[PDB]
């Protein structure tokens, strides 16, 4: 028995191997789940990537700034998993800022063109997903979204912690609505993960400041330690979100960080 | 003598006499202060209601959504205080959100481009007054803007408390800058106050109000008075929290530190 | 098949079959851990308890004031579980107040020698259980205690909510300890649920202000919750527990995790 | 023309003319507060410190741990100020932990007799001072306490993190019951300051690691801080505690006011 032994679950946000989604996914196939994936924009080389997991799923486009793909979802997810069937859970794991705004670009100069359009793919969609999705979604099931602690500013993250600050006042709200549905909505803060998108944050000349800077804030802090190159810590903290294991917790974060928010130095 | 004696404040968001900005302006020009003052579309309406303060100050048009307002306002600012003067203290009491982000409207059912048009005028304008400001400002100085706590979330407060929580993430990163410049940054996190803000956001509101406040603050809490809010945001002007910046003060009677 | 199978988990914390740690042991039980339990003061009746348990369990004396039953509880382990075998669980589901420091009684009126005993019952002996037992912990293992959450003042909790914030901060320096170990500590803040401690409170079922504490309650919790909040059922916090105590989330210490139904989330 | 014009303050907690009370006196009195001060133990070396204060204030001797000097606390002080009148401010600045608390000392070694004295005066004296003295408060007042930034553990600071973690719990408790006087309590979180207890206490307990002390905190505050952070300078602490003290912050109770640089916004 598989933690998510016949659950349905929907999991965005994979890219490449590395991605956040591609571990979350792959462990929760492990798990016993039967997933439907959604990518964005390179289609051909997100399916060439989803081969790679354990077991085959069905890929749906998703442009969470398109407000077609957004209201034909349910209705693709439906024909995805079979009429009658309903999802039990949902993987939010999804980001975007333009290069105005992270990295050396001074915090003032994001234009905000830039930064709604940063916070509208990496926080607004939380809820845009949530509203799409809850309609077919079982009493008992599970939003889970992905979140980087913007407790404390930081350098180079910029307004993608605004982004982030966001992102967990929307989950909050989410939270309200899906418990008409008898469904949880939490975000995982996860520790840094080697992925496409942390090397888009510097993007460049300051790489080995970024390496050095993620050392400090996190393994050095973590009593566990933490190591960037392995995801499945993270993905099975999102498997046990999804699964029934924490049936009583909404509206809230938890850390997959290996306790480094706990730790002031 | 005052508590801002000889200091040069900039003050936004006035547009009637129950405005936060009103009495902030009112409590600093008691306490000595000589302000600037910025205004928003009303500005024949906002003269006439700067009348009402104790003394005369000049009043600039800025909307912080008009790039052009953003890039003069310094120059504006220095003509007005005159050349070789530079401002000590900045107030943002600023914020907006689209009828569809708040109230009875279903959370799920504001677009976005509301929601944007919301967290630029409440958030990131926080961003762009420091981004105008603190070229002219002295060491010392101190930028203090408006919040209300978002941490949790509420009923009819929808996407201004999103635009909240982002609000005090740009604080701290204003803080950031600030502190190259001397500048302190800070939030004051008040109770609730009746102006035309809350009337666009009512019994049931005042209930949830009185029961999210007054009812838990150990010293109350009266949303008719904005005298308490003022005083803190003078505080915070002040050289009286040099060491306090990228934080968050609360004036709402102590409410948040007691869960009923 | 179960979340904990194979896993050796010590359960402190029965003294009647409502209490949070004897449902903590029935789902751990139910998810093919074998246990210890321990048990303080009253040992035939919590024998008779755990007898409602699904499978049979050691239960081994342990008073966390007694500073003999704390020296000699890794010895008394080891022999329950057989020598060469280490834990991989410990439940921390302990606390007490005296009287004078709970309920209507003044806040100022407290002595600190009773609230010197709380917090030593409380808050300290969730380090003086980790220091006895870590020695005894396979890597990969698992501590957990129960929270309360004290961010803020309440009615009648009073010198308990101190003895919790203590306890929050004994956790994060714990699970410094504890990592040593390759071992994770956490907390659950649950949400209010009917057991003994919970009567005593206020002095009992009957006591003067049982009505107000229930309606504290359902206002603070079932109220707030976009879940809801059962305080008749424990079974959600004891999952809770049961996994923190599983391999699912290895990356989680000197942490808290509310098991409230989303309370703590809401403002009203 | 002072922030603190005829205010009555009793302050608590000076030692030396480095102690954190020293400034928040000699600050209050440069703002025309009239005070009482509070000594423990060394009342010959206290007054000849207080001396060098810009203006003379009573001594009284106020040993936390001693039931009798609090009982009497309010008579000695109104005999003070004149009977009839009252305080508006009360300042304690105030703490202790055995060296087996902190430092290199391991965590799990502190005996639980070394972590409760350290607790009693550290956190429990808070209320016993509010008790003592909120019947001789005026409406408007104000009560401080000093704090260190206890939500997150740290090297070193250990236990005394444990009993800053309950002086934050209590802290909101006292303004429940202050409130009822129409008086405010809150802590002040400041940065680190060179002081006896910082230096001969903290630092003893470092015992060989004496030397990381600045290090750590270097990384800690004046790195963090986005207008830096100066240990050697308490003017910032004492001014912030004025203001607290004042009647600039009308609507802040059961609080916390960072001054501290602001480091504790900042990861790194
Ligand atoms: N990697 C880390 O260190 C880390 C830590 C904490 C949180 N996170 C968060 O985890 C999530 C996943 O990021 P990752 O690190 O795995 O990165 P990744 O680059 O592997 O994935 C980011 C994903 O966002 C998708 N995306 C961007 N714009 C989109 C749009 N308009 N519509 C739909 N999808 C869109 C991309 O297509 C990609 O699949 C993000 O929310 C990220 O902020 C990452
Ligand atoms: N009233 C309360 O209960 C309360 C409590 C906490 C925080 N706040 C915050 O205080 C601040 C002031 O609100 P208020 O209650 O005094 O209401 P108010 O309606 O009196 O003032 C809000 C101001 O925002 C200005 N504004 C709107 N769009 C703008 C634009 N494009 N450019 C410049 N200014 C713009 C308006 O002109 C107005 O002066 C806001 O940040 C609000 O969120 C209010
Ligand atoms: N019930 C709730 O609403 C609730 C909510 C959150 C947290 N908690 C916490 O849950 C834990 C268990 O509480 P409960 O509600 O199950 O209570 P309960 O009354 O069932 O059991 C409390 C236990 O504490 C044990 N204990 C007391 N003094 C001891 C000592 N000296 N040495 C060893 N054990 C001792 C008792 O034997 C008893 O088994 C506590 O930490 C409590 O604060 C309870
Ligand atoms: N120095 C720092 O870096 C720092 C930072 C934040 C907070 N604090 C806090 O500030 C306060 C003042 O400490 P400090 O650094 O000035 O040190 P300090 O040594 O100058 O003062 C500590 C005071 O505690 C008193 N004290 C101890 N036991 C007492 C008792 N039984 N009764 C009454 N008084 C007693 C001492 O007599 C002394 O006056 C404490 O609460 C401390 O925890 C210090
Ligand atoms: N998807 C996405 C995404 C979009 C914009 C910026 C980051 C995004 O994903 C992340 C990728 C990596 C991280 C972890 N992280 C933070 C940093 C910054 C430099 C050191 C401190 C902050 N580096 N890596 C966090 C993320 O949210
Ligand atoms: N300026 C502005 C502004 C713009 C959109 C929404 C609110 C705005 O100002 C406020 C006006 C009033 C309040 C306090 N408040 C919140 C509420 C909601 C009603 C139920 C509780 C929350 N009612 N009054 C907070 C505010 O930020
Ligand atoms: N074990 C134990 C224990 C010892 C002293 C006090 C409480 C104890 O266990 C709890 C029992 C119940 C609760 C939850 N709780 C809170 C309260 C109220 C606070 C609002 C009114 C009383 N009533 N029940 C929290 C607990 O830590
Ligand atoms: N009074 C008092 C007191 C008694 C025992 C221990 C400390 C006391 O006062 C302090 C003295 C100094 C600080 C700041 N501090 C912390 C440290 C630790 C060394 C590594 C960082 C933590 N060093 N200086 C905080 C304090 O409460």
């Amino acid at each position: 028995t598989g933690l998510l032994d016949g659950k349905r679950i929907l999991v965005s946000g994979i890219i490449t191997d590395s991605s956040i989604a591609f571990h979350i996914a792959r462990v929760a196939q492990e798990q016993g789940a039967q997933l439907v994936l959604t990518g964005f924009d390179r289609l051909r080389l997100i399916q060439r990537i989803t081969d790679r997991l354990p077991a085959k799923a069905p890929l749906l486009e998703l442009d969470v700034q398109n407000e077609e793909h957004l209201a034909s979802l349910a209705g693709r997810v439906t024909e995805a998993i079979g009429a009658g069937n309903k999802l039990d859970g949902v993987v939010h794991s999804i980001g975007f800022m333009p290069q105005t705004g992270m990295g050396i670009n001074p915090f003032f100069d994001a234009p905000y063109a830039d930064v709604s359009k940063g916070i509208h793919i990496s926080a607004y969609s939380y809820a845009s997903m949530a509203k799409a999705l809850l309609p077919i979604m079982n009493p008992g099931g599970s939003i889970v979204g992905m979140d980087f602690d913007p407790s404390r500013a930081m350098p180079a993250y910029n307004w993608m912690t605004v982004a982030k600050s966001a992102l967990e006042s929307v989950n909050r709200f989410v939270a309200r609505e899906a418990g008409k549905y008898g469904v949880r909505s939490n975000l995982v803060a996860a520790g840094p993960i080697r992925t496409l998108a942390m090397s888009a944050i510097v993007g460049g000349e300051e790489a080995g400041a970024q390496i050095q800077l993620l050392e400090e804030g996190w393994d050095q802090r973590a009593p566990i330690g933490w190591n960037m190159k392995d995801a499945t810590p993270v993905a099975k903290t999102v498997c046990a979100l999804l699964s029934d294991w924490l049936p009583a917790t909404t509206g809230d974060i938890i850390y997959a960080d290996g306790g480094a928010h706990t730790q002031l130095l």
